[PDB]
């Protein structure tokens, strides 16, 4: 195993990170802002630096504060967590390249997946189904490029080959007007992650999202983890997520898990990483890879047994994978809701002092957060707090499971979306099982 390494993220993934270290004995270094002292997994670490001020540019996205660190306490790897720079190539590169290991893929791999465009043509290869789009970047030839759409059909939509947010993203439905709609992309992709470069697929209105869970040792050994479904979203980003996805059968499993698992292999692929899809009319339709820790990843450990961050490390130290794909066995359900602080009604930012706080317990009833009793969220970094997890023999009773714990939970001092999540529990159609990707916003 790794004898010390560096967790350069922070909030609640980075104590999910520490409590692997733990468990296998690795010794941690948490580095943290100067508004991050008082983070639980900092507190809990053997050792802390405070690589910078307050926002992110000046600490969790500052490469050389993080290497220094890393090189001061004398660490051999880092974990990059989810988001900051865990998908940034040139991180992964100059990690290696300062001589530690990288806790995630090849920068090649980052960079292939990451480019939207790249992306799609490497899935098509390995066999991988994907959306019939323009399968690369727009041009202003018109004459062919509003072809792209007509072969396809509308609606369509418009994504940004370097995109990730509420940006880089257009309903497009008119056949005509169409010689302006990639303007207001293309202006927002360089406004955002200073990319232009953007492309067509297209826009399936009764979707679900699925995606697929995957280890790979990079030694050639790969396997899924069965899937997720993260269909209850807000302006793109997943509210609550459960494992496995309702209605998919062991067949239609094994069928998409075996075509991530060959394009791992093709692709060179190391450590954890999802493959999300759209899946429609029993077909799936990849979208994107993320090449890296999963923030709902909890769901899939609790159906499958596999401790996911803990294969990470174990993958990290040059360990083939521990597990065949015949020892994977889903058994039972399980769901997530992301706590937020945020109002449960504008979604206005609440960072702030928590002044009482009580986690939930019980029979399934998992836990994962830093937030304590005197704790202030800082308003510089994401709203997400805390991931409440329920697990059961069934959907059903962990529906139930998951009902109870919200109403346990205490987060006072700060607005939450605890209140949201109630109400997506108590949805009808949720309990019914199979909503696409468009229904949390028109239920609200
Ligand atoms: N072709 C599409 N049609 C309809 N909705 C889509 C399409 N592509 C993406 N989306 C929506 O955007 C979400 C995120 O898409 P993704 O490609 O993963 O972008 P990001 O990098 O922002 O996560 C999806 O879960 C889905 O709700
Ligand atoms: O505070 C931060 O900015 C770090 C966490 C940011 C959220 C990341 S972005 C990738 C992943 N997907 C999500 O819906 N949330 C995390
Ligand atoms: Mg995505």
């Amino acid at each position: 195993m790794l004898d010390k390494i560096v967790i350069a993220n922070r909030g609640e993934i980075a104590l999910r990170i520490l409590r692997a270290c733990k468990e296998l004995g690795i010794k941690t270094v948490a580095v943290h802002s100067s508004a991050d002292r008082d983070l639980k997994h900092v507190l809990l670490a053997d050792e802390t630096v405070c690589i910078g001020p307050a926002p992110s540019v000046k600490s969790y996205l500052n490469i050389p504060a993080i290497i220094s660190a890393a090189e001061i306490t004398g660490a051999v790897a880092i974990h990059p967590g989810y988001g900051f720079l865990s998908e940034n190539a040139n991180f992964a590169e100059q990690v290696e390249r300062s001589g530690f290991i990288f806790i995630g893929p090849k920068a090649e791999t980052i960079r292939l997946m990451g480019d939207k465009v790249s992306a799609i043509a490497a899935m098509k290869k390995a066999g991988v189904p994907c959306v019939p789009g323009s399968d690369g970047p727009l041009g202003d030839d018109m004459d062919k490029n509003r072809a792209i759409a007509k072969r396809i059909g509308y609606p369509v939509i418009i994504k940004a080959s370097g995109g990730g947010g509420g940006r880089g993203m257009r309903v497009v439905r008119g056949d005509a007007e169409l010689a302006q709609s990639i303007s207001m992309t293309r202006a927002e992709a360089k406004a955002a992650f200073s990319n232009d470069m953007v492309y067509m697929e297209k826009y399936l209105e009764n979707p679900r999202h699925v995606e697929i869970q995957v280890l790979a040792d990079g030694q050639g050994n790969a396997i899924y983890l069965a899937e997720r479904d993260c269909s209850m979203q807000r302006r793109h980003q997943k509210v609550v997520e459960e494992a496995p996805a309702p209605g998919i059968t062991p067949e239609l499993r094994r069928y998409i898990g075996e075509r991530c698992a060959k394009a791992c292999v093709d692709i060179g692929y190391r450590g954890a990483g999802t493959f999300e899809f759209l899946f429609e009319n029993g077909e799936f339709y990849f979208i994107e890879m993320n090449t890296r820790i999963q923030v709902e990843h909890p769901v899939t450990e609790m159906i499958t047994g596999v401790d996911l961050i803990k294969e990470q490390l174990r993958i990290a130290a040059g360990q083939p994978l521990s597990i065949k794909q015949e020892e994977v066995h889903v058994r039972g359900h399980a769901v997530e809701c992301r706590i937020n602080a945020e109002d449960p009604n504008t979604f206005l930012p609440s960072p702030g002092k928590i002044t009482r706080f009580h986690a939930p317990g019980g029979f399934g009833v998992r836990w994962e957060s830093h937030i304590y009793a005197g704790y202030t969220v800082p308003p510089y970094y994401d709203s997400m707090i805390g991931k409440l997890i329920c697990y059961g023999e069934n959907r059903d009773v962990a529906i139930a499971r998951m009902k109870n714990a919200l109403q346990e939970l205490i987060i006072d001092g700060i607005k939450t979306n605890v209140d949201l999540q109630i109400r997506i529990m108590n949805d009808e159609n949720f309990q019914h099982g199979g909503t696409n990707i468009h229904y949390l916003e028109k239920k609200l």
